[PDB]
């Protein structure tokens, strides 16, 4: 009955040379880490170290050449590593972004470890660069590997190939990474939501619409919940997960249960423009914790207000820590579409929906 938490310093090195504004800060680690703290949640959980991911590991989502082309920017002077940077979608490069890379993997497959083998019931970790647009043969959108992806597969290394892993990307931005590595999996249950607009929002792919529901043996098994007409908050996201989420989830029912826990969906994050509040967030976490037994894996993704994500992510952990969940109006009405829609594309797969 104990809550795992997992955070490195070292992960603050990756940097931007070029821009020291760049909203993917190293302060975001630090702020979130140091508001447990204020909040007196730090000292209620079991510190789980940081580790390397090693490059077989690397290798469950990522091809060869991918993993050989990043970890030959540690080197790489300034010049090399802005034209390898641009070479993708979004990316920026210092010499240590490999090593943080690693780091964020190493820490959430220690904490997924920590889960399966009982040492701790759920876990947290804070960790950047974020993972969720990384794909098997590149980089994009500040991710460089697929940290939940891997953590997934990681899972399924030590347990077996067939486990049952739920990842919840409420990050405001579709994991078009997660999406496409898991698109033939019926053993992963990808559920994105995110801002849409009819492909006007980054990652700006059709990849991201509610028809996109799996391929193949994976047909059933990729939900996407796409927002369109501006902003959303606590009452969509609220009706989101009773609608779709949570009937979904208890029918396919998880061993194992990651979030990819961006936290720009939230109310003063200047990317995302969607009010979710620290209260939804962990009404949210609160819901997913009735799966699974409880095996409950938080993984930072994106959010870029250094006060948001320290607030909105404390109360999920203090959610996992089983404190009550804090006190909280009709959705807009492209929301109902939306929820609708996914409805439609998922009732022939999910008889709960039916
Ligand atoms: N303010 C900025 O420097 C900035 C950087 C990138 C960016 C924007 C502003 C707004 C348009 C889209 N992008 C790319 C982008 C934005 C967010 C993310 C992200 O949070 N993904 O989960 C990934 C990539
Ligand atoms: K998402
Ligand atoms: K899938
Ligand atoms: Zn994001």
């Amino acid at each position: 009955p104990i809550t795992g938490l997992v955070y490195d310093q070292r992960m603050m090195l990756h940097h931007n040379m070029w821009d020291s504004h760049h909203p993917e800060l190293p302060q975001r680690i630090s702020r979130i880490f140091s508001r447990h703290e204020e909040l007196r949640l730090l000292s209620r959980c079991h510190r789980i170290p940081a580790r390397l991911a090693t490059e077989e590991e690397l290798a469950l989502c990522h091809s060869s050449k991918h993993i050989s082309i990043i970890k030959s920017s540690e080197h790489m002077k300034p010049r090399d590593l802005n034209r390898l940077g641009d070479e993708y979608n979004s990316i920026f490069i210092s010499n240590e972004s490999y090593t943080c890379a690693l780091l964020a993997a190493g820490s959430c497959f220690n904490s997924a470890q920590a889960i399966l083998t009982g040492q701790v019931r759920n876990a947290v970790a804070i960790v950047r660069p974020p993972g969720h647009h990384a794909e098997k043969d590149t980089a994009c959108g500040f991710c460089f590997f697929n940290t939940a992806a891997l953590t997934a597969r990681y899972a399924q290394s030590i347990t077996r190939e067939s486990l049952r892993v739920l990842i919840v990307d409420w990050d405001v931005h579709h994991g078009n990474g997660t999406q496409h590595i898991f698109e033939e999996d019926d053993s992963v249950l990808y559920i994105s939501l995110h801002r849409y607009e009819d492909g006007a929002f980054f990652p700006n792919s059709e990849d991201a619409n509610y028809d996109k529901v799996g391929l193949g043996k994976g047909r059933g098994y990729n939900v996407n919940i796409p927002w369109n007409g501006g902003k959303m908050g606590d009452p969509e996201y609220m009706a989101a997960f009773h609608h779709l989420v949570m009937p979904i989830a208890r029918e396919f029912a998880p061993e194992l249960v990651l979030v990819s826990a961006g936290f720009d969906a939230a109310r003063g994050d200047p990317l995302g423009g969607f009010q979710v509040t620290p209260e939804g967030y962990a009404h949210l976490t609160h819901q997913l914790m009735s799966l699974a037994a409880g095996r409950v894996l938080i993984i930072l993704e994106g959010g870029y207000n250094l006060t948001s994500i320290s607030e909105s992510m404390s109360m999920c952990t203090s959610m996992l820590l089983g404190d009550s969940p804090p006190s909280l109006t009709p959705l807009k009405t492209s929301a109902t579409v939306s929820i609708n829609n996914v409805l439609r594309a998922h009732a022939p797969f999910w008889s709960s929906l039916r």
